[PDB]
């Protein structure tokens, strides 16, 4: 409906109606829900919620199905005085019912279109079950694999994260200005603003601290890119930002998000974060929490009651302007209008059962394709892989038969629809003998059974991994290792004298040195989702050819953290030339290098790259155009990820040794050759200075073209002169 | 001499003379040295140094003895045109020839007077060998025991560090305005400005980053306290501070150090740090390095040549003001005048051999006393300790006979004068049987020998530890554990069925859970210095009673780092109540608590404390006066460390759960009772806000009185009203 009519609604609402519009609740706190009704009475009483609250609530969080939504919405519109529909929001993180790989695995794809497709299918399915908003993408930069939430990020590089962030928004939303018409697309909500990934010691919800310049340089760019691409909502973070909980941080949310980033949508709190500023010790009570959160421009309080119980008295007593409340309500109403809820509150569902769109075979093919783009081949000694379909396989370990392959942050997908490793392999391989072991134990009996199976077969597929519950939210590990029983299992299998491929399933970087040394091949599958076993079988048999690259560094050991490719040089860098000396930046007990670096991954193919002549000089403001010819010089079709990095050799701030500024994943048949071109705009050459200005300085840059952050040719470009 | 005459010298100097005044060199780069003279020609050529450079150099770094000094200074004053004497500077970190405990161990003393004495004796001896300046105290706050340089800090608390930092300045300098008369005292140089201890991943020289507010709140206060107490010099740090290498950080060194902290002495570079800004990528070349370092106010370049080879051209071309040079030269001359060098350039030595004053028995008694104050008794199950002098002792392990007990940063002390553990024990105990093992191995032959010795005796003294070379500068360990052979040794010794005391010698916090669990008692000796074996024997026999408390947290495991007592609460704290739930700040695999906390330490005595009635309310600006009565309720004389912490419950910045604000180490005879009083001024109640103002806010504080950061009684005080 027209804007005038939206403003009209705001004027017509009572104060109590406006306050409750800023509250989000679980579905079973509403009448008309069709699940968990036994939770409703107790919990309404505990939150001290009344009908006047729930009949005017603004939003539902985590509806369980289309029927739940329809029922809740129908009952609510019966009794709502002005006919304002609820908006329904959900966590669709890496798929709805068709589960795609976890985001960190999608990071390893280096493939924008893979990520857009995941987001499209997610929305197709989620809208079919009546969800309007997804709490994705998660764009927290991560340098610390202790933190369980790395699984939800695309990794340690802001440029990659920004690019795949944009891809996800485009896939969920399509043309954002048509979300009232395109009812198979949904609103995206960027999270968690800001810098949540820098949690001290990888500990969940823990202190975050960095300079404002670093915040702007590394931690903000990905949220900013997704906002500029049209993300409709933003969610606050649990952590402090320079000492102030993000949720009531007026500088962060008013000056930066609403001011500088020009964000004019709904700012929704993370779960309970408005009430938690009390625990943080920056509000005395819920009256203060409410006041400060509203000052900071939080429109929507998720599942706490600070707003509903305190706003009235704050507005009555004059501590808080009613104008701040009206602008929140107006943003909530504009969101609903943007989704077409005032013309169709059932968002396409009321006379249209869209069950048919959920968990289709076409969608499964897409998740499989996503799986095979995202996996990373870390070792393959002696061309052990791909296996022949006649290879006789002993398939052993805790991930042999585990149905736990869908990943963390899988709120709607079901393990029964998932394909485990055994099932996947037996579709492809005629002889498989299986010995499943426990996640945290290695018994004598297991060793006997494993030994017997390996004696029978020709090659071992050792399937190791984490339970998904060892990561995700509030799954912090001080030591980033598998249970020791799995390292013992790999050591045992090695002694049997048969070639061993390790297929590793996990949600974070781990200490894998002992796995690489105990096997001939090592494949990082992460958690591929619904098609897990087929993803694995096709990569092992060569039906698909591994093409993923690490989007996060794999530490030598836990105490190397944080280690990441885009690091500063320091004043005493270790060089090939000073190897050995005491007074240089090094550890006495490990290498400075991570075990595996950013952008690293193997292939069954072999490629050669050639960069065309680059200029020696460039004007300020000028783009550098980078042409690369790549040839598949093997007999196997495959894909390579061309990566381009820039370094600022001398600057007024000590700049990273490399930063990724472009990438493209190129598919090549045997013998095929292609040319791709990149444009590094003058923004790629810029950075934040000690004064927090985005600047471009004259001087020397190096340009790295290659297939990892380490496997590169280097070129020099002197920037100066006049500005374009 | 008169200030006017000092100025006169500056006017009389040529440009080349002024430039060279800002250079510091090793002694064997001068004519007249009496050691390492064969290094002189090659190195002079490599640095491309001439006589005109060395005959006008401003300072000598690391003279080897009084004779080296006298010789160098005598030859130099022969040829120097205006008669400006050299100033001689050295690393006297925890003693000269009489070696005291490493600073981190001195932290654990919680004893201001112990620290002042160490500093007094250090200066007595160092001045006797002709040094004018010491590069101490090191006041870098440390939260990361991977970093080898934690040994040189007093630990994780800014208040403790500030207080002992002041004690060290007073001990070295005495009345700073009389350093021309008191020739047994010497100038102190505060280091490393600033925040060097926050090196990322505990990696030497590595990136430092934190908000400016945190910089002020936690990282600056100890340098500031030592500057205000009258420290004559400051040394720059190796690291970046918000992206700019400290050495050329104009904001840091001009605005903060010279402006806000009102420091008007010599700013000396850390070793090579002026040249190393090039490596950091914030200067293109040595011409830029010089220009920027001088702009930032660095007066004295340590052992690099940027200044001498580039200042002339910078001044000639007008890229740098000659006035900046003259003020550096004037600060250098004022330092020399403060030390009386213009009346006596040999600073008391020329007709007075003070060999007499070095390594006296009185001094040894003081280092022993320091040792016994600083050790920390971590476990003592079943009153194993103290041992009777008739106890028959198996003394085993790598520290049984090792002479490596003087600590890191022992530039002048000699192992032959040290007392090892065996020697110390046999002065006290009639029966000791010794089995020495290696630091990194545990052989079958060792086990047989250990077994035989333990069977013969009644109690095991298991002496475990680090070589000093595993810490100090550029001794970063990614995993903070002893060599695994020592853990295996402790496990083996435990199976022998005899009571075990572990005496642990080390320069950092270590993972000691496996030691505490494998023994009945555990004594943390750190590196006590020259009197090590006697420090150990006296504590073991009860001749002295352990009284140290930890000045740094001991992590459950490496991946808990950083862990520290003064932490933020977060938005989802673990409580007694919610412990068990998923969605709280916790690790899946370890406790949140460190293994041992700040301020923790045992005693052979037992004490009780009672805090007198506190007010319920306080005005802004008002001091809180805290009276504590402590009684020794045992039959053993000993010392307790009374600690007082404050918390700011609610603030505009999320404030730590506790901060130490006072402490006193109280000595009590059996049955004795004392009353001590503390004043927590309104500055103890203050903090830096989001705008970097030092503020006091009205509201609730809690006051904790006790004997650790955990063992405390808690009291509430409501601050508000008017201001004093
Ligand atoms: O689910 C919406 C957003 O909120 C958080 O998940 C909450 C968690 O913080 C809370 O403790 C539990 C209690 O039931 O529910 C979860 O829903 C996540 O941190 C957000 O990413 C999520 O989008
Ligand atoms: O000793 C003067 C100051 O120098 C640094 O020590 C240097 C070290 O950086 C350099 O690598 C070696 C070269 O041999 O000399 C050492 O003396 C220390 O970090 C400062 O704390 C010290 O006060
Ligand atoms: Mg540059
Ligand atoms: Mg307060």
């Amino acid at each position: 409906m027209e804007q005038e009519k939206v403003q009209e609604l705001v004027s017509q609402m009572t104060l109590d109606e406006k306050i409750a519009q800023c509250l989000q609740l679980s579905p079973f706190l509403f009448k008309g829900t069709n699940k968990n009704a036994e939770l409703t009475g107790p919990l309404l009483q505990e939150m001290k919620l009344t009908d006047a609250h729930t009949e005017n609530a603004g939003s539902v969080l985590g509806s369980s199905s289309a029927l739940d939504m329809i029922g809740i919405q129908e009952a609510y519109l019966k009794t709502n005085r002005l006919g304002i529909p609820l908006v329904f929001m959900a966590d669709v993180i890496h798929g709805y019912k068709t589960v795609f790989p976890i985001p960190l695995a999608l990071g390893c794809s280096f493939d924008r279109e893979t990520v857009r497709v995941m987001a499209e299918v997610s929305a197709l399915e989620a809208t079919a079950d009546g969800h309007h908003v997804t709490f994705s993408p998660m764009l927290d930069l991560v340098r610390d694999p202790r933190w369980g939430r790395v699984m939800e990020s695309t990794g340690e590089d802001p440029f990659l994260n920004s690019e795949l962030g944009k891809a996800m928004v485009d896939g969920y939303q399509g043309d954002a200005s048509k979300l009232n018409e395109n009812l198979e697309q949904m609103a995206a909500c960027v999270k968690h603003f800001a810098a949540y990934g820098a949690a001290e010691a990888g500990l969940e919800y823990n202190t975050v601290n960095m300079s404002t310049r670093e915040l702007y340089q590394n931690y903000l760019p990905a949220y900013n890119a997704a906002i500029q691409a049209g993300a409709k909502l933003v969610m606050t973070a649990f952590n402090v930002v320079d000492g102030i909980p993000a949720t009531m941080n007026k500088w962060l949310n008013r000056d930066v998000l609403r001011g500088e980033m020009e964000f004019d949508g709904v700012l929704i709190s993370a779960w309970g974060a408005v009430a938690e500023v009390i625990n943080h010790g920056t509000a005395r009570n819920p009256k203060e929490a409410a006041q400060f959160s509203m000052e900071a421009g939080v429109d929507l309080e998720m599942m706490t009651t600070c707003y509903i119980h305190e706003l009235k008295g704050l507005i009555e007593e004059g501590k808080l302007s009613e104008n701040l409340l009206d602008e929140a309500v107006l943003r909530m109403l504009n969101l609903k209008n943007d989704l077409g809820l005032f013309e169709d509150p059932y968002r396409g569902l009321k006379n249209n059962d869209r069950t048919k769109d959920i968990l289709t075979d076409e969608s499964r093919g897409k998740a499989r394709a996503a799986g095979v783009e995202s996996a990373v081949l870390l070792e393959n000694k002696s061309r052990l892989l791909p296996l022949a379909k006649e290879a006789k396989i002993a398939l052993v370990g805790p991930l042999a038969t585990s149905p736990d392959i869908l990943g963390g942050w899988n709120v709607y997908g079901e393990e029964k629809d998932g394909i485990n490793v055994e099932t996947g392999l037996r579709e492809v391989f005629e002889t498989v003998e299986v010995v499943s072991t426990e996640y945290t134990e290695l018994s004598e009996e297991d060793k006997v059974a494993v030994k017997a199976a390996v004696q029978n077969m020709d090659v071992v597929v050792l399937a190791l991994g984490e339970k998904n519950e060892w990561g995700g939210e509030a799954g912090s590990l001080a030591t980033i290792r598998l249970p020791e029983a799995q390292y013992q299992l790999a050591k045992f299998v090695q002694t049997l004298g048969k070639p061993v491929v390790i297929t590793l399933f996990n949600g974070r970087p781990l200490e894998v040195k002992e796995l690489a040394e105990s096997s001939d091949a090592l494949l990082e599958l992460w958690f591929p989702g619904t098609e897990a076993g087929r993803v694995t079988a096709d990569l092992l048999s060569g039906a698909s050819n591994p093409s993923g690259k690490l989007s996060m560094s794999f530490p030598q050991t836990t105490g190397q953290i944080p280690v990441y490719y885009n690091h500063l040089r320091t004043g005493r860098p270790q060089t090939p030339e000073n190897k050995g000396e005491r007074y240089v930046s090094h550890y006495l007990d490990i290498p400075n290098e991570p075990f595996y670096p950013f952008g690293y991954g193997k292939s069954y193919s072999e490629f050669e790259l050639k960069t065309s002549s680059l200029p020696k000089e460039l004007n300020l403001g000028e783009s550098l155009h980078v042409e690369v010819t790549i040839k598949n010089i093997s007999d196997i079709a495959g894909k390579e990820v061309i990566q381009v990095y820039l370094q600022d050799v001398t600057a007024s701030i000590s700049r990273p040794v490399k930063e990724l500024k472009a990438f493209e994943k190129v598919a090549l048949q045997a013998g095929e050759e292609k040319t791709v071109t990149f444009e590094l705009t003058s923004e790629a050459f810029s950075f934040y200075n000690h004064q927090l200005e985005k600047v471009q300085e004259p001087g020397l840059h190096r340009v790295f073209v290659g297939t990892s952050s380490e496997d590169v040719d280097v070129f020099e470009v002197e920037v100066g002169g006049y500005v374009l």
